[PDB]
């Protein structure tokens, strides 16, 4: 099998691309930074890395053209490429709310109804995987852009699982909690962040990249022929309610 | 008081610009036409139309330049100018997908931070409702780009109140069911297309404009005080469930 | 017109009581206390004071006999008696939890299906309001029944507004936040209770009986024609999200 | 590892008996039949079966009495037992809503306090999944009790994931869309009802048992450490939206 995995450089994506490559799948990474593929792309691993800006979609065509032209299509396409701005909304620029959109969202879309395409094309019985977030289910501050993006890739999510749902292509989200990662590894040296974290959720605890992989295996095996327009939280309580 | 509203052209918006001026409100109209606020201008009730394509947020700044120029601040922002597309995804093209974005949820993000800087600058208690829609709280074939964008502005919503709460300025969305609008005017002399829409809710039949503009009413009143963050439904029952 | 009125002896119901009595309307009062309803009952203003535990089925089974051979038969219902526990949930006896839901998911359901009986028969177009509560969207520590008896309440509300649509009676509900009221008095005198609580949503104040009082009267108008299954959110952000 | 599992005699549960003894977990079924168990008592298997009808709050105080003097805690509880009326709500009885209620909400609740409670007490993780449904997020006809104690059960889960998560006891719940089992064999025979039932959904199938035990191990598993007060949607698409 061929998986095609956005932000493939850090973090979650990362972590998808070195899994995936240890159970002997045909990779391709897609990411605007690549310092952390660099090695593996020395190797022999049956890796492809496209070095890409995921918010112009004239450059996600043109991956289109090199995949095409290399005879590469994946059979599963894991959305992780993401941006989160910290700014007070006063201060979110035009450009700024947009290149949120553009990555989170606009990519997303785009890339799915592109391997969609093919699959129909082919009948390809095609898988997706939507890493959203639970700002897609409720408001944090600072994060206007951010929150609305992820309430409209559940959004997707859900509309594109019932628009391919009768070819047998399957599009489900997953809505991680707080997840160590060079996202958000700036508030782990800070005691008072990491206190008032721990409070807003049930575990007393945070996750890793793993957990998340974890989630993308079940969601993308067999065992999961019936689920399509889920979204699956992981999240250590984070969203149950208030304490 | 001043009241600025988008879509004002035609359907919900036009349904308020109506009553509000009735109402004895100063009206800003915003629309890509005008044709129906003609005869309103020939009037002189305290009423502005501007035309403007509420996709470029370069005529967005001038709008507010020229505002700043006449010393001119809504009180109240009603987000109402929408699209949607009716489009099988595979054909949904790059440009329509962001087009529907930036009209159903980046406007509505500018003009609402534009007109909460000017709340917060004055210290005045402000008030803005967005027009979204039940396809912000599930799916409907067809339309990944109006999914996505009334999802992303339900958390917008939410996103803005929590942001704006500690300086008083409220924002709340409503999520309108079937309204009879020249948006969906051409159902209704489909019977094949009527029966359909009816077995899908719970009641017998379909809203009107005034449906959604005394809920606005409401939401921008006195008795309204304790109410932000929230998505007030219309509809019918059509969310309900299945059957 | 006839409404009745559960809770009617505190809080939000008697709030309802003087208000709807001051609109014209005769209100059948229900509540297992009536020490605050005898001021009312004293004058001869059209109130029905009915002293009765809700949590006996049996006891409600008669209600109606009575009001069904007097004539009195409720055009709108408000189900808003309702009882809390703070309690550790491992403290939470069989009892106690069956209560919670005797009281506010079995009470309201069975009232529910009374009303509706006789609007069915007499074809008249009823209206029943369900006050929720946030619990029934979030979780909350020490309240496992409270939290599952408003989750209860919100699917039940959507399901009778569905069963009973086709009947033109609309059922919602509403969620209200903070509401100072004899439930919730005992915070108002706690300092740091006071300053948790308000940041934890985005409003810096708390709702009164009459701002749940305005939403019922809105939903029971003939503005709320095209509303049925929905959940009125009235809590000042609080469940906007975290920060 | 022990695993109490109700429902233990028929559909989802009966699945879970044969797959955790296959691997090597020793299981406590719970059940108000025995008919589909007795062959499994005649093997020496490690499956204690308890013959109880969950619906008896004293009952279920037995067997805790009853297990506490064999020394067996279980580790995990599956709450599977169920019942589902279809009923219009207009003759749904005061005691069979009681029942449904009794049997899908307070059961749960009674066992999982039970089990939390020896957790607590030997300072011990422990693990609950409880079945809830599509109908704990939306209405369907005809099932008033049943979509109540849905919505109940859901919030249940939040509630218990955010009492016990500082003892790390997770508690998360499962949503099943159709799933072919005795409950629902009647639909299986009945083409013009199977095509409404596809028509519902995005995927052209139908659940299985299996596919529910696919995602209870899962739940259990140690790659499911950050996962508690979540609700995994298992349903082909069924809650996704409308078409
Ligand atoms: N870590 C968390 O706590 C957390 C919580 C919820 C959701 N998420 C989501 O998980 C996803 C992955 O997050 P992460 O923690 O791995 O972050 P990360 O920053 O470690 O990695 C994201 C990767 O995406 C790539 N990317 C960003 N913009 C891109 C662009 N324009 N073109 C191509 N590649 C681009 C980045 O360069 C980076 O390598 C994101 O969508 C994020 O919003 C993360
Ligand atoms: N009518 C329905 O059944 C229904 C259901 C749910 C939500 N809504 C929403 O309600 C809102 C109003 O819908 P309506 O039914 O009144 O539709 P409408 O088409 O009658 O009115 C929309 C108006 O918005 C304006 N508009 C569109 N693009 C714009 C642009 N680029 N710049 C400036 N103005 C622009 C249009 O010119 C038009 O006058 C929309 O956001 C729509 O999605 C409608
Ligand atoms: N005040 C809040 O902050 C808040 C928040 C959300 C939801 N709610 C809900 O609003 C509704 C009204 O609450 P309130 O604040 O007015 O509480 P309140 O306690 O002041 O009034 C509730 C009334 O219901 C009656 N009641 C309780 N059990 C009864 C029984 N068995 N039979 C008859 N009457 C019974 C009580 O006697 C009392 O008069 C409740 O369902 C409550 O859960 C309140
Ligand atoms: N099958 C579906 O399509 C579907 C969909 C959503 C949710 N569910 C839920 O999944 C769970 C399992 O359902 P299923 O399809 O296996 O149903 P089933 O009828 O096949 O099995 C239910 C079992 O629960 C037991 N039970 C019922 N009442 C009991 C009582 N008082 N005490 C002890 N045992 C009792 C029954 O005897 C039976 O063995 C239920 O909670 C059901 O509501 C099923």
């Amino acid at each position: 099998k061929i998986i095609m995995i956005s932000g493939a450089n850090s973090g979650i994506g990362h972590a998808c691309i070195k899994y995936f490559l240890e159970k002997s799948f045909h990779v391709i990474a897609l990411d605007i930074n690549n310092n952390n593929l660099i090695d593996y792309m020395k190797t022999d691993m049956p890796l492809k890395v496209v070095q890409i800006d995921l918010s112009n979609s004239e450059a996600i065509h043109n991956l289109f053209t090199q995949l095409d032209l290399e005879k590469l299509s994946p059979d599963i396409l894991i959305n992780a490429a993401g941006i989160r701005e910290i700014t007070p909304v006063l201060h979110l620029s035009d450009d700024m709310f947009k290149k949120v959109i553009d990555v989170n969202l606009v990519a997303p879309f785009i890339l799915s109804r592109e391997v969609a395409k093919r699959w129909c094309e082919s009948k390809i019985k095609g898988c997706i995987v939507n890493i959203a977030s639970v700002s897609g289910l409720m408001a944090k501050p600072e994060r206007a852009a951010y929150v609305a993006s992820k309430h409209a890739l559940i959004g997707l999510t859900k509309q594109m699982a019932m628009e391919f749902g009768k070819q047998n292509i399957r599009v489900n989200s997953i809505s991680p909690g707080v997840i160590r990662t060079e996202l958000t590894e700036e508030y782990f040296s800070n005691k008072a962040l990491m206190s008032m974290i721990k409070s807003n959720q049930s575990l007393d605890t945070w996750g890793l990249p793993q957990d998340i992989v974890s989630c993308i295996e079940y969601l993308i095996s067999d065992q999961a022929r019936f689920i399509t327009g889920s979204n699956f939280v992981i999240d250590g309580g984070q969203t149950a309610g208030k304490n």
